[PDB]
């Protein structure tokens, strides 16, 4: 029984693409590519505060990452501890959305001390996704609202767009652009319910060259979509 | 609980399914001087043709876009228009080989165009050819929201556990189910999904144009297949 008949981006979506290719175009090592992500985030954020925007979400890792090789896989996770050196004594608060229990323990407490430090920041908020879907996002909600009708805390008459939502790690207000370095026009099992009304932007830029001029380059185009339609 | 780290992904030189969203009607019917639903009225025949021109290319499945949970909005005497203008899906396909599907919600259609959708199902359900699906009433949302309802009353009734909840269950609920869409296109200028498929674009690849969707013939359709079997897919490994 169905029936049918959330001018400056508030929010930002970025996927992180395109550092492997910089950095063999460059002749250097793959891993030197990698080490320019999280100083690179750091950078946007500086600058996406001072224009106004008050939410990033950044697509770290994602959950088909895993079938990299051992090596790289190894050096991205011990790589991404240095959240805590570069944003625990920022303006930024930082949030990690994803399955933490998979994490090697040590980048469990790097988190849990990055999100500690930075909760009181009044500033932009970063949420940054790492070992994170769209398909993880919405069975793990599924299995929240199921658990919640089998304790009689509501009936399947209850479940609609609004319940849903409370329940996902990435909620309402979603995205109002997406921003994607590297050169592929795809969204590769990121945000896929929080997408659903946002603007899509791809760039060839590799993530590693993106810059201020690139960002309000993307933001002039959302704003001639909106007069558009 | 979760663990993501140990391991069924439904995709695919030639897209297997072609999802399509129609676009630009209106504003061609503007540049032409035409009626302001003229370009509605060509829909149909185009979406026939698209067909025609994608099986003998070797696609296997199209779904269309066809009306979506936010065109409720649109003005009443637009809404009527169109909703008996797809009362000709009848004509058009019941002859061909090729085999019609409707997802969405159908009960809150006129009664007319209940019938006339089963009649179309039932008809064309053995045919052997390309697999059209239309999407009526249809949006991501919604699929996603019925499916869990379906999942919810099985696990209160005993037949299934929180621990069966995975990517291969939530795809046998949904209405639009595996094989995905290698390739999606827009037509009509916008860059965005509004609200379509939402599950099922995971890994698709991205075309859009800003051909109106009344232009949009062989040489486009081979133009976006074309720039779809220049890109490397990745699948998130190497
Ligand atoms: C954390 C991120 C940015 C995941 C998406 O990038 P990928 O490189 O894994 O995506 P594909 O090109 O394989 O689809
Ligand atoms: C998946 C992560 C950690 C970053 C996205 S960039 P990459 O490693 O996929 O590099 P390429 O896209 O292969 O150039
Ligand atoms: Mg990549
Ligand atoms: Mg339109």
């Amino acid at each position: 029984s169905c029936s049918l008949n959330c001018l400056m981006p508030k929010h930002i979506a970025l996927i992180m693409d395109g550092n492997r290719r910089w950095a063999k175009d460059k002749g250097l090592e793959v891993y030197e590519g990698h080490k320019h992500i999280i100083p690179k985030l750091k950078e946007i954020c500086d600058i996406s505060s001072k224009l106004g925007i008050q939410i990033i979400t950044a697509f770290a890792f994602s959950t088909e990452n895993w079938k990299r090789s051992k090596e790289e896989v190894d050096f991205l996770l011990q790589m991404f501890e240095e959240i805590y050196d570069e944003f625990s004594r920022s303006g930024v608060r930082v949030s990690i959305i994803g399955c933490k229990s998979d994490l090697p323990m040590t980048l469990q407490k790097c988190i849990a001390l990055t999100e500690e430090t930075t909760k009181g920041n009044k500033g932009l908020h970063l949420v940054i996704a790492l070992n994170y879907g769209g398909y993880y996002d919405i069975l793990q909600a599924t299995k929240s609202i199921v658990n919640k009708a089998m304790n009689g805390l509501l009936d399947v008459e209850d479940i609609n767009k609004n319940l849903f939502d409370q329940e996902l790690e990435s909620k309402c207000p979603n995205p109002d652009l997406l921003i994607r370095t590297g050169g592929e026009q795809r969204v590769s099992n990121f945000l896929l319910w929080q997408l659903a009304y946002t603007e899509f932007y791809f760039t060839n830029t590799l993530f590693p060259d993106f810059g201020e001029e690139d960002l309000k380059e993307a933001i002039m185009n959302f704003q001639q979509r909106h007069r558009r339609f």
